[PDB]
């Protein structure tokens, strides 16, 4: 439209309206010129002594928008206002918009950089609606709209790993190359704006409630069962039985079973550091799966377990999600202690899921004769059994919203190990890059031009989601537990910028606070 | 029309629709100022020992667009998808468009 | 109907029509008189040293038609033309027909 | 329909109606069970010392109907009545019909064969309408409806050669196998009948007239030309000219040129046998073309030549079509003298085409200086030149009607070297076979059954063609030449059965009798 006329406004709010809440977030982004407008074949061999780190892929000159973290849509006070009052929620719509673009031309002429703004330069933008490109948004990768609205962020570079050969850095005949210029983009100059809308498929609500009943204590503790149980054998080998009394839950007949489990190791946090074994490189002793002759660590393991038992300091670290209070810089290989790290705890599920560092149970190892005695054998892993129930991992303010389910054809219970909603058709990926502008060419050459003017672009992005809520209707009498701002001797305010202007976040707020009778 | 408003979009795809396929390709070009805005009478005598290499003509300050190569319209995977499934083809239409110009 | 009049024709082809393909196969069969028109109680004890090979059942004087193999509907060249161009398929219908019978 | 009710009648006649003639022919055929209902991969290596005789292909259990010979539609008296009165003709329609089928079951039980008729057996029949199968009808192959209506004929077996490798009996990766059961046939029992219709594309008429003017004598022999011609050089090197007088056709300027030519060798027929060189194996000294490293004899050479010069006994045998008076048996490798052989002669074209055993002309071999003298060099082959005219080979009663033009994409003047009409979509091939009936099988076997009852089938086939004629309108005064029954001391009648009942045909009747001023 016009140079001296704004393309859009800054909308950033929330609007609770009964069983729906619409959130809105605007942010300023900056897009570098990655790979000097080229495609490069990136590849790696086995690093760290693990050929699972060996890949082969392509880095493109595009950047993408990632809105896959909760704190990109919710403020800490609107999150709290949700987890204290509702039993669940699920996304219903999405509507992204890019506007107020500005392309800047950088020039380092004379060992001195001068930033002037180009008014005729464009920016390319397209959304992958049919899922024809490798999805990279739902894998816990950095680069999402910052948590704090004032913060400006750089868009991350698009790239993807494709099939490599024999755990090496070479390709196979099936390795594919996707050209992103082969998609119909839209071009934008300073006066234009891009819009895009989407609507989620039905997905089941997330359950933001914790159970207030043990799964193996569902029976009435006053009435006895009309069922008997084999208790022992007499001297005559004759089998004897005994009735299941009331309150004796160790012996009652059950109807439902806890869910899957896979033992991990447990490590004690600070308080008990003394107990933990000294100097142990976990890699060698971690839970790992093999895929094509390579060993990959499967953190955070499949759903159906609790990393900790409420009341203890021991932790199943490989079944845990570990974030970082203070954001970090790319390429950091520094070793950090637990202090500035937010170890999430899923213990409000202990009533239904099993601890990840204990044996799942015991079963029989043989057959008793007039000779051999009955023997039991504890097991460390048990998968899904018919009639089992479990609770899924919880979502955090600083955690991921959705994940894309791989379209292989067959899958069981599509719920991402990192929490969130599993989707067959998740929000499209929105790529963007700066259309290249050639330097001073002066003669023909069937060779492509490699001299480009260095540029970068800035702009705003507004993303407005709509969520559906599930009202809590409990007849609990006494008061419940809520998420509260409980600090002692505060030297700073949490979820707010400190003296220098850097945003602080010392807590990981989850979602399971309210309760429900199993 | 306007400075801060794009003249066109980037369309680059293929669309198979039965007995017809429509291809589309967009590209960025650069045009130098040839011959400093002049016409020059270019000429050559017999070179390489062959008087067939001797010519007389004119070089102009213009440049031209050439779409006369197959790989300017087809990707290797759409070519393959054609030569493995059809017994022949022939062009039916063409529609060029130039936009988003910038003089430096 | 009649002795000197054919009950059906020989249709055997394939017909690709966009997102659907209809295949057709005709074949000549022969049916023996099994078990001399009787039912026999067939049974076996553990063979090969495995009691899993021990069964008890019945053999009847009937024969059946089995179209449960892909190469009964597809030629090698129509199979190839499918696995090189599509991402999947699934059966939609079936229609069997028996004709031109002759008892000897 | 019914067993005791005929499927069709016997129509066999001709019906002249102005500019159209409709012919009709019915015949009785017999179909053996070829290849015992199987497909066999037939192959041959280099035979006769020529790797061009090495092929690789497939023989099928099918037989086909071939109506590609003129004497399958015309009687000798209706042919004569055509070539004496019209200037040309071309086919317009076709309509085949098969009826009155009868399948017979042969049994050799007890060293004694008993032929009983099976009333429930079928016969399969389909026409290749899209030309998806190898066409084998237009290659001068035996097996066509006999010339004489009373004669019963066996249908020939279908088969085809496909790509072989390096002039050997092995296949290439491109060798193709065509399954004929993969076509939708129609099944017929004794009471059924098959019908089929077709219509030819426009094709140019055949020209059944001979020119009554030499191509190089088209000018008026009374008036002179207003053009001059370089005749010689004076002692001063000065060039001299002379006017083109009247009647001096050796020197006139011409406008049109004779057609293509390729010298073959000429051999004298009986009368001059003495002249012919003794004992010569032609293969080594014949006109041959190379295709993929193999030498093939190109008889009868391309159109545009005359095998003989009217008034002489010399013959260009490789440019000639040679038939046989008395039909022969398959596999005969006997050497025959000219006697019972009908050597066609295309001399009624000598006014426009060049003799095939003379040099086509002379041209210049150098450049004359004050030193070198002008030299000429006779040429033996000259292909098509702009502004050339020629006449195509003639058709015979015992020769082929059409040919299929190979669908390569590029071709020049599609007229078969053997005469007839070249067609892009010629009359479909009509295949037929006896549906197999299994012997006494008694047990399952995933192996296909190989025991079959031996059977054969008989029936009638009526083919009715429509032709278009081109009326002759000449203002010639004196009488023309006609085809006449001119025999002397006839010991038998030609074109009629002899004492034993065998059909005789001592002449090859062509088509060029009438004349036309060039």
């Amino acid at each position: 439209d016009g140079v001296g006329n704004a393309s859009g406004d800054w909308h950033c709010d929330s609007t609770w309206m009964g069983d729906r809440v619409v959130t809105k977030s605007t942010r300023t982004w900056v897009l570098p010129s990655y790979n000097n407008h080229q495609y490069r074949e990136i590849k790696s061999g086995s690093v760290d002594g693990s050929n699972a780190n060996a890949y082969f892929g392509y880095s493109t000159p595009w950047g993408y928008f990632d809105f896959n973290r909760f704190h990109s849509h919710w403020s800490p006070r609107d999150w709290q206002r949700l987890i204290n009052n509702y039993w669940g929620f699920r996304p219903r719509s999405l509507r992204v918009k890019i506007f107020n673009i500005q392309v800047k031309e950088v020039t380092v002429q004379d060992s001195t950089t001068t930033i002037a703004n180009n008014l005729t330069s464009t920016v390319q933008v397209f959304t992958d609606d049919d899922y024809q490109l490798p999805y990279v948004v739902g894998n816990g990768t950095e680069g999402c709209l910052p948590a704090f609205p004032p913060q400006v962020f750089t868009l991350p570079q698009y790239g993807y790993a494709t099939l490599n050969r024999d755990n090496g850095d070479n390709p196979t005949e099936r390795s594919s190359f996707f050209c992103l210029e082969y998609f119909p983009s839209k071009m934008l100059r300073t006066g234009n704006n891009f819009e895009f809308t989407y609507s989620f498929e039905e997905v089941p609500f997330h359950c933001s409630f914790a159970p207030s009943q043990n799964l193996f204590k569902l029976a009435n503790p006053l009435v006895d069962q009309y069922l008997y149980r084999f208790v022992s054998t007499s001297a005559t080998g004759a089998i004897q039985f005994q009735k299941n009394l009331a309150g004796r839950y160790a012996n009652t007949y059950k109807n439902w079973f806890p869910g899957p489990m896979g033992r991990t190791q447990g490590w004690n946090t600070s308080s008990g550091s003394s107990t933990n074994r000294v100097s142990v490189n976990n890699f060698s002793v971690s839970n790992r799966m093999n895929l094509e002759g390579a060993s990959y660590q499967v953190n955070p393991q499949p759903n159906g377990m609790t990393n900790t038992l409420q009341g203890s300091n021991r932790y199943a670290l490989e079944n845990t999600m570990i974030f970082n209070a203070q954001n970090a810089t790319p390429g950091t290989t520094s070793v950090y202690p637990e202090d500035n790290l937010l170890l999430t705890s899923e213990s409000e599920t202990q009533p239904v899921n099993r601890v990840a560092y204990n044996t799942g149970g015991q079963m029989a190892t043989n057959a008793q004769n007039a000779t051999t005695a009955p023997t039991v054998g504890t097991y460390n892993l048990q998968e899904v059994l018919p009639g089992s129930v479990w609770m899924e991992r919880d979502v955090y303010l600083q955690g991921p919203i959705w994940a894309k389910i791989p379209e292989t054809g067959a899958h069981f219970h599509p719920s991402p190990a990192m929490g969130g909603f599993g989707l067959k058709h998740p929000p499209p990926m929105m790529l963007i890059k700066n259309t290249p502008v050639p330097g001073n060419i002066t003669s023909f050459s069937d060779v492509p031009v490699s001299s480009f003017i260095t540029q970068y672009s800035t702009g705003q992005v507004t993303v407005e989601m709509e969520w559906e809520l599930k009202k809590e209707n409990s007849k609990r009498w006494n008061p419940e537990i809520q998420y509260t701002n409980n600090y002692n001797d505060p030297q700073f305010v949490d979820f707010a910028p400190d003296g220098s202007g850097e945003y602080r976040t010392t807590r990981a707020i989850g979602t399971r606070y309210l309760t429900r009778p199993l």
